[PDB]
């Protein structure tokens, strides 16, 4: 598909065979999701922004189904506002930026 | 041009004259820039970030070019770890997700 930018661009994804709602971020280097069951290890990370850092947990070779693309990437778990895809994930799907 | 995602997708964009580094932040509702000098009056603005929210300034109507594209609109000045294009400008360009 081709996404405008009007509005946020929020799809649904699958993971941990849940769904969520998650947002397409070119900004962000990897995927964070709201607290969750994940299978295997983890260990912990602290990610920031505009606003300070939080803590989340990293788990490793993690699948997640985005607009029914499958896709195996690090996928970190802990407070954050809305899930986000990240750049670690983008790629997997082919997805671009087009101007 | 197609922007891949393998690395951040961070581009030159001109603002009062002068070349600064910037990423293309599709998670990003607004565009926030780091301190600078901008004309004109300010009106106060609270964005939410990863870990929190902070206040920062919204100049209106500013001359930005971002990666050879002209576009006018708001731009936020604040402390964010880097410049960021976000959705309201990235709209003005043309700028779509594509996979
Ligand atoms: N309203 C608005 O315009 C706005 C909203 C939010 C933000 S944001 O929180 O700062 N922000 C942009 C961002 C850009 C660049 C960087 C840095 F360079 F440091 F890596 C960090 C953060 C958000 C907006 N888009 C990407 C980032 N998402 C949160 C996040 C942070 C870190 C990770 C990590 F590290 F895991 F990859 C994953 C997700 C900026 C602007
Ligand atoms: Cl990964
Ligand atoms: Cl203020
Ligand atoms: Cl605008």
């Amino acid at each position: 598909p081709q996404i405008t930018l009007w509005k946020r661009p929020l799809v649904t994804i699958k993971i941990g065979g849940q769904l969520k709602e998650a947002l397409l971020d070119t900004g962000a280097d990897d995927t964070v999701i709201e607290e969750m069951s994940l299978p295997g290890r983890w260990k912990p990370k602290m990610i920031g922004g505009i606003g300070g850092f939080i803590k989340v947990r990293q788990y490793d070779q993690i699948i997640i189904e985005i607009c029914g693309h499958k896709a195996i990437g690090t996928v970190l778990v802990g407070p954050t506002p809305v899930n986000i895809i990240g750049r670690n994930l983008l790629t997997q799907i082919g997805c671009t930026l087009n101007f």
